[PDB]
């Protein structure tokens, strides 16, 4: 039900599969192999569904340098 720790950290670069000191190119591929390894269109389970979402949002920021480093140090 509920959880701990307020501050969010690495939990989108575990999510990817990317070291928190990732990169823009660790970033792609690990989205890239995520998506494609759990995209709801071919991978029909919720969770894997679930992956791909919350792939795509650490995508959003991960993928921007500038927003990374606003998720790495507000956490």
């Amino acid at each position: 039900g509920e959880f701990g720790s307020m501050v969010k950290e690495t939990k989108f670069y575990d999510i990817l599969g990317v070291p928190v000191t990732a990169t823009d190119v660790e970033i792609k591929k690990a989205y890239r192999k995520c998506a494609l390894k759990y995209h709801p269109d071919k991978n029909p389970s919720e969770e894997a569904a679930e992956k791909f979402k919350e792939a795509s949002a650490a995508y959003e920021i991960l993928s921007d340098p500038e927003k990374r480093d606003i998720y790495d140090q507000f956490g």
